[PDB]
């Protein structure tokens, strides 16, 4: 018998019917680039990584109209993916948007919580598997789930929906310094000053699935950076324990690490459970106790269904292999990346996804996906990311804002996204007008030439200022 606390981690669940079956839907998001909440899907988890980091949100505050969610009480919900709020937007007959905004002034973003039936009251606490109403509080709509173009969508409606919340991470409970599910981190030999990576930028999609160990700089870059994923929905934000199974996400490509007897990312797609589960071990001889400690822990990873080791490869970099023995020097030192440069990792991988598709479907028009819409609020949200801090800030705020600036353009540069910019707008100076741009691409294209292009040459100003 637990309750809902703030700063709990959480996702939101409803009941779909999908293929003739009934199937629990992930209340997501994305942020970059885009605001509206999407449903993710949970199923054929074996066969299939759900992605659960876009569905997962922080209980941020619970007020009457750490403390214990009550039924009645209004509740803002942090996304941790973009750090921004569940909200229901003015867009859309009688239904609006549901989304995502950085402003929590107003009431847009707050939500009454209400019993699904009289086994609950005003005022009595929630528990962990209660199916929830929701309601937002400036619109009065519910939180719903409705089914349109073949596909269903999250909106806020006047009809119910059920949501169940499945507890993730209990922010009030997790020791700090230790491994939790779902974080973002490194993993480095420390006597050798290198960590777990992949080839660098410059080298094609295919080539950057081979996994190595490299020292220097890497370590500070976002190519080194994973996410340890656990088997599971619920308490998937719990203590990392030794033996307990885990995915590999490596967060830069998006893929996951696999076993082939070679060490392979691969997408979700082909990523099933026996050829990507790992576990850390000690040695090779709700949130439950915490175990595994950053800088300290020795950790040794193993493959599951194998028992092999992850080990290395002398050079006689080190490519990263699995062996029943490996060395005697293997064992792996934990470090937690900084929400920083984690949140800059993907921004950076869905930045080059979308810009990528951008380019692909200029390339079509000259030989269709080419989402406008998405490229033209990605670069005003790019440009934000890199405002330089305004003059009128105080010193300590200008001085923080410039650091994290810094590591932002690192972040960028190191993955190759100047280049990237300088591809789209090649593509585009292809067109000697926006008039011929809309020739050929349609009128809203052809109306967001100009603006696209002068976004990009802002973003790559930004990219390389001092
Ligand atoms: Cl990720």
């Amino acid at each position: 018998i637990q309750f809902l606390r703030t700063d709990d981690e959480v996702v939101l669940q409803c009941t779909a019917t999908i293929h003739k079956e009934q199937q629990k839907l992930c209340l997501a998001a994305e942020g970059f680039g885009n605001r509206l909440c999407f449903l993710e899907s949970t199923s054929n988890s074996k066969n299939v990584p759900p992605d659960l980091s876009i569905c997962t949100f922080v209980l941020e505050q619970s007020l009457s109209v750490h403390r214990t969610l009550l039924y009645g009480h209004a509740i803002l919900l942090r996304h941790s993916y973009s750090g921004m709020y569940l909200c229901c937007l003015s867009t859309s007959k009688l239904a609006f948007d549901v989304g995502l905004q950085e402003d929590t002034t107003g009431e847009a973003c707050w939500w009454t919580i209400h019993p699904a039936s009289k086994q609950r009251s005003e005022g009595e606490k929630v528990r962990v598997g209660d199916d929830l109403i929701l309601v937002s509080v400036s619109s009065e709509r519910y939180l719903h789930l409705s089914y349109g173009n073949s596909s269903w969508h999250v909106d806020a409606a006047f009809q119910q929906t059920l949501w169940s919340v499945a507890p993730i991470s209990s922010g009030s409970e997790a020791a700090q310094g230790y491994l939790i599910g779902g974080d973002v981190l490194r993993l480095l030999h420390g006597h050798m000053d290198e960590c777990l990576t992949v080839p660098s930028g410059e080298h094609g999609e295919e080539q950057r699935r081979t996994v190595h160990y490299e020292g220097g700089a890497v370590s500070v870059h976002a190519r080194s950076l994973w996410r340890l994923e656990t088997l599971r929905v619920a308490w998937s934000g719990s203590h990392i324990r030794w033996g307990q199974p885990f995915r590999l996400r490596h967060v830069t490509t998006g893929k996951y690490l696999s076993l082939m007897k070679n060490l392979l990312l691969m997408d979700k797609e082909k990523a099933d459970v026996k050829s990507t589960a790992f576990a850390f071990r000690s040695s090779k001889e709700g949130m439950g106790t915490s175990e595994i400690k950053y800088g300290d822990s020795i950790c040794y990873i193993q493959h599951v269904d194998t028992g092999l080791w992850l080990t290395y490869q002398a050079v006689d970099q080190r490519k990263a292999i699995m062996h029943h023995e490996g060395h005697m020097d293997d064992g792996l030192n934990l470090s937690r990346s900084q929400h920083e440069e984690s949140r800059t990792a993907r921004v950076i991988r869905s930045t080059v996804f979308l810009f990528n598709r951008f380019i692909r479907g200029l390339d079509a028009l000259s030989k269709i996906d080419l989402p406008i819409e998405s490229v033209s609020l990605s670069l005003q949200d790019l440009i934000g990311y890199f405002h330089p801090p305004d003059e009128h800030l105080e010193h300590e705020d200008k001085q923080n804002r410039l650091r994290a600036l810094k590591n932002r353009q690192n972040l960028f540069q190191e993955e190759g996204m100047i280049n990237l910019v300088l591809e789209c707008i090649d593509r585009l100076h292809v067109y000697s007008s926006a008039a011929h741009f809309a020739d050929v691409a349609g009128r809203e294209a052809g109306e967001s030439w100009k603006s696209i292009l002068n976004s990009l040459y802002e973003l790559l100003a930004a990219l390389i200022r001092g």
